[PDB]
């Protein structure tokens, strides 16, 4: 007996990886996170956590090695988070957030051997606390992903330590989950990917990182795509740039967290 359907898998390696190959990957997994239903301003919005079926709320990514391991994330529909990941006959889930979520948790690789959560959640500044770097400090890229996939394959057998589990989730948090959010952040991992060249992601990274719940809320809230209240983000060089509308972010923003309901007025 195997309980009915199955979430869907999307596979990537960083061996001999490129740009096209790294599109391909994110523009799959934007495909299995929304569902259509629900698009404002032309940005998709991923489906809302209340109501959604159990079967429906997961997608998993299985990431291969030029080293030849694979690791398998477990992402959530409704925000796109990393939740856990198996190796092998490990699987690891950072600390729920609330019961309906640890509930939700239990029906991920439902078959391994050894399941362990984590004492700690999965948000960036516990991850940074863990890893003793911030993200504006920890280098990505191909070779970042690479490395990261052997130390989250090791971590079962002690090969590797806290700090640089840590580290790897945030590398493929931003390379898989923040790149799926938005096409800014895919295009700044195509850059590395194209050059081979790994490097720490800029202010402008780290602002749209930081701003994905306000900015998704405020283009949800918005009046006809105008903000009540301006967001600043910052540009590469640091500098303040300030969001008005939703209309510059078209190019930026692939798909929002559900904030609120879409007034009447617009899919129709
Ligand atoms: N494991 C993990 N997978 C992710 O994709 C991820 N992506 C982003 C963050 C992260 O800290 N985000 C900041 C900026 O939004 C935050 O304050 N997160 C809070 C609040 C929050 C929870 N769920 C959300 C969904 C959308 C926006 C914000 C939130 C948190 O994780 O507790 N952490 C992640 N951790």
């Amino acid at each position: 007996m195997i309980f009915p359907k199955q979430y869907p898998i999307i596979n990537f390696t960083t061996a001999g990886a490129t740009v096209q190959s790294y599109t391909n990957f994110i523009r799959a997994v934007r495909g299995r996170l929304t569902t259509g239903a629900d698009v404002r301003h032309e940005i998709p919005v991923l489906p809302n956590r209340v109501g959604l079926p159990i079967n429906q709320r997961f997608i998993l990514v299985e990431l291969s090695n030029h080293a030849e391991l694979s690791v398998t994330l477990a992402l959530d529909v409704t925000n796109a988070y990393v939740v856990g990941y198996r190796a092998g006959n490990s699987a690891y889930f950072f600390h729920p957030d609330n019961q309906e979520d640890a509930e939700a948790i239990t029906h991920l690789f439902t078959d391994v051997q050894n399941r362990y959560t984590f004492a700690f959640g999965g948000n960036y500044d516990r991850l940074e606390q863990l890893a003793g770097n911030l993200r504006e400090n920890i280098e990505l890229g191909n070779g970042p992903l690479e490395e990261a996939i052997s130390a989250l394959y090791y971590y079962s057998t002690g090969g590797t330590q806290l700090p640089t589990l840590a580290r790897s989730f945030i590398i493929c948090i931003q390379m898989i989950s923040e790149a799926a959010r938005f096409q800014y952040i895919e295009g700044e991992m195509r850059t590395r990917i194209r050059y081979n060249r790994r490097s720490a992601p800029d202010p402008s990274v780290i602002t749209l990182e930081n701003s994905w719940g306000r900015l998704s809320t405020a283009i949800q809230e918005s009046n006809q795509g105008a903000f009540a209240s301006p967001i600043q983000l910052q540009r590469r060089n640091g500098s303040k740039f300030s969001v008005y509308d939703v209309s510059i972010l078209i190019p930026i923003i692939a798909l929002m967290v559900y904030r609120c309901a879409p007034p009447p007025s617009s899919q129709f």
